[PDB]
RNA sequence: UAUUGACGACCCCGAUUGGUUCUACUACAAACG
């Protein structure tokens, strides 16, 4: 528990990035808007357990991060009187759960076979994630959704300036999102 | 108006599928009387 408890309080300044990412507009000084995030990690204890460890794993090549994992939970019609929206909804949790649902969809609508060949080839370069991404895209038709681009041709979207996926996301969070509802 | 006057081989592989699906860490020893 200690250690998990210490890496809590690692995520939950993690989350608490959204007090300067989402912020009021024409405040002086600049408050926080009232945002709610989750950052999350599942151990596996592979990671590092230091949360500076954990996420420099994920970044593995300098432009390129393969973790979206500050999730605001905060609806977006709450958050779209803020400075930083568009943010938001790229870090929206319902991104990453409607990820998950088309992973989890089906035989599995998207293979996970297929689902780890993505997977392998995000830790290359770019050139080479899209690469794989274009030997799959049209294979199988869900791999539409997961796209971020808005060309339905890579896993990764730009933000400033990093090449960020939640699909590496959805892939660790695709067991941990059940409910009794 | 329909005549001139006999020679000569060709094909040599073509089309397509080129991976598909599943398993992606599991128990542990540090936690807990």
């Amino acid at each position: 528990f200690s250690v998990a408890y210490t890496l809590a309080e690692r995520l939950i300044k993690s989350a608490k990035e959204v007090k300067q990412k989402v912020t009021v507009t024409n405040s002086s000084p600049i408050t926080p808007f009232p945002c709610s995030a989750i950052d999350f990690h599942i151990l596996y204890d592979s990671s590092g357990i230091d949360f500076d460890r954990i996420r420099e794993k994920l970044r593995p090549e300098d432009n390129t991060e393969l973790y979206n994992r500050p999730y605001v939970v905060t609806a977006a019609e709450n958050l779209s009187q803020a400075q930083g929206y568009e943010w938001s909804q790229a870090h929206s949790l319902q991104t990453l759960a409607d990820r998950v649902s088309y992973l989890r969809s089906e035989k599995s609508a998207l293979p996970s076979s297929q689902s780890h060949a993505l997977r392998t080839a995000l830790y290359l370069e770019k050139n080479e994630a899209d690469a794989q991404y274009s030997l799959i895209s049209q294979r199988y038709k869900i791999l539409k959704n997961f796209a971020e681009d808005g060309e339905n041709k890579s896993l990764f979207h730009l933000e400033n300036g990093k090449y960020v996926t939640r699909f590496l996301d959805a892939l660790d969070a695709k067991d941990f999102f059940a409910n009794a509802n």
